[PDB]
């Protein structure tokens, strides 16, 4: 049984990694450095469970999947912009930063789900969890660019769930913040930053940043299909923060 | 390990004692039948895994539980209006029938809330678990009285978990429309009813009501806090009617 | 023209009368203290263009406002709670509270809108709106029964609207928070309590209270029905704190 | 006192340009068709009180805006995409009309708020009013690409208020469905389409197209201020249909 996950070494694609490969799936993994040979072998080798994709493409990825097995039961779409580029203010931001933050939390995820529709029906269903962020559904003062390209996400989630559903593929968006994970809140971070640990405290009901196995958890639980109706929707996963 | 579902007999009440019963809890229930003896002991022989209550008042309900317990995993708090009172519409309404409303869909579950923190926080945790309604969230026209009740109770997940959160126990509502249950959508209603399968057919992209055992699976991952940071948030069960 | 203005010595009341008068309505007033005479006489006094209504009742007071006038075209639903049981908690919080908290914030205007449907038919249509709060919408963790009571008026509004604005009855719901209020947010606060003022330039866009002239704007515009499609929703008012 | 009104022959343009003249303001216009001087003519002859800017170019038409005043009172960001485009489906839609959607609908925007700024700031504040659509916050089965482009620029109004509303610039953004305008619902549609009728009548609480002058209504009324507290909000103009 295979899963797609892409960006693996950055943001929820370790915790995705290990949390499928720990429920026995066969991880076919995509991540701009698989371009390098030698950066597939160190990954796979330090990876057990799964197999690195060359492919760069978001169009081309399903296909390159499906090279390893007959279907794919989930891909989580695990797409992000590196740190600090998700706090570009509007003012003084180049034309080029927008159009990038745009190509990488909205259209690689469409062209990604745009091509995985037909091959994902024929095979019956398929779950595909696109991992956002809370700004996709409530707005924060220093993500006035990421929010929008992550906003577009969930809406395409939402609205796309409403025709894909009825083939049997669901699909989901999870928003962190305040989520223990390399892009934006490594654990160097939260050791070192006296600030960070004061803002969650005082912002994250839970009290602590969520970690990578509950987000893990999540991504199993929806990959299971085992509660189908939920379907559609966005979770937060920022430890009460959100709503 | 012990988990309380009220209602026991109605609305998510059978999906809710199955689920856990199956997953090893001990599941002490509630449910105004129970009142009589011969029905809590028809049910404990029905329902293997089950220790029903005797007791009625909602604030009473967490210590008669712990009369079979050091501590309480888990609460369903199952609430339900006898239908069709769910449908009663504005005009012509009594007030009577106005307050019912909201004493079995909000002033119930906010009793039994308040009464279980002390134990549950003394305790190191636990989730509370609201059975809602999908118009906690989103309006129909023919709810007019059963939604401002079912938001009431949504709102109160979302506010007392930003402080609850905090002592390990987490809340959280789930918003069910379309979901196959002996209170709203019956097999009978499913298998003679052509209106509903038109309305399914039209609009649930699922294309089918929520299967008792899938309500069940939400339930029970939930109950397991593998994924506590999701905690204090409304979850569409609807097959993706909503959003 | 005639409007009905609730409680309109408090909350939402004063900027509701000021601005319904400056633009010509006779403002019919309901207040708990009005059951005084001289209250009444002082208030005519102090605020030309209104008549002071004796009735306390949710349900008569239309009949009552109907004694001055052949129609109502606008209803201000300006229900409150008093200072501070806003900011009761849930733990320790007594039932008769709770019960109050509810009967203010959600019983009393379903009373009176209910009342209110089969004249403003009649008219052929009015503005009804309901000032409730920004809780109405989004929790905050100091509004653990507030919120629920205010959320249930919200979705009275959002559910009502879809059958009553055929019959021209155009419901809305006003969610303030940061807005200058004899009650909440009074000029006295603002004054004396420098964490506010803080609170204030940290969370509120605006960088201010919201003044009363501007509410009165809000509710001056929407009784005017000149952009009668906005009906049925929440509109927040608090100077960009939400979303 | 100027307003700047985009895509002025389309979608909200003709109601904006109405009301905004109509109210005193000097409206400069933005338009495809524009480029050509024969039609900026022909626009400024048949409507009183406008400046037809031959400029095509999102971030310049401020400077060119500038040319004709000394501030900017009002921006009417009035973006779409022609109809039948914004019914585009996810499947088989090229990466053009993918990319084309979002930059109508999601770039083009950005770029002429975020030239805005400066001067709009210099001058002591603005109003800035995004037409977006009922999608840009509830999905359409239909709209799965048109929806998320308009999600990202409701989000980009909601971020951006939070920072930009203390320089006094002030965000809306307004979400049509159902409101009789040149592009999307098209008077001849409505007198020659019983199905439309129909669907209206079904769907639409207030059971009518909404009206040009109620679109001006809501529009004139923001760009007054006199509401400031309302500001950063998306508000839904359907005649009810959302919430």
């Amino acid at each position: 049984v295979i899963a797609l996950v892409t960006h693996a070494r950055h943001f929820a694609g370790p915790a995705a990694v290990e949390a499928l490969t720990q429920d026995g799936y066969t991880v076919v993994c995509h991540d701009a450095s698989f371009a390098d040979a030698a950066e597939r072998q160190r990954f796979e080798s330090e990876n057990p469970g799964t197999i690195a994709l060359a492919e760069q493409k978001p169009e081309r990825l399903v296909d390159a999947t499906l090279q390893h097995g007959e279907a794919i039961d989930t891909i989580v779409s695990n797409d992000y912009i590196p740190r600090p580029m998700n706090r570009l203010p509007l003012e003084g931001t180049s034309e080029a930063d927008i159009r990038q933050m745009f190509e990488a939390l909205s259209i690689f995820p469409i062209l990604l789900l745009q091509s995985a529709i037909a091959p994902l029906r024929a095979a019956g269903g398929a779950s595909v969890i696109f991992i956002t962020s809370s700004v996709g559904k409530k707005p924060l003062a220093y993500n006035p660019l990421y929010g929008p390209a992550r906003a577009a996400t969930v809406a395409l989630v939402e609205s796309a769930a409403k025709t894909l559903s009825r083939d049997g593929i669901l699909l989901y968006a999870i928003g962190p913040n305040f989520f223990n994970n390399p892009t934006y809140f490594p654990t160097s971070d939260w050791e070192n930053n006296p600030e960070l640990r004061e803002r969650v405290d005082r912002d994250v009901p839970l009290g602590r940043l969520g970690r990578p196995d509950e987000m893990g958890a999540l991504i199993t639980f929806l990959a299971s299909r085992r509660a189908a109706p939920i379907v559609g929707q966005f979770f937060a996963f920022t430890g009460g923060y959100l709503p």
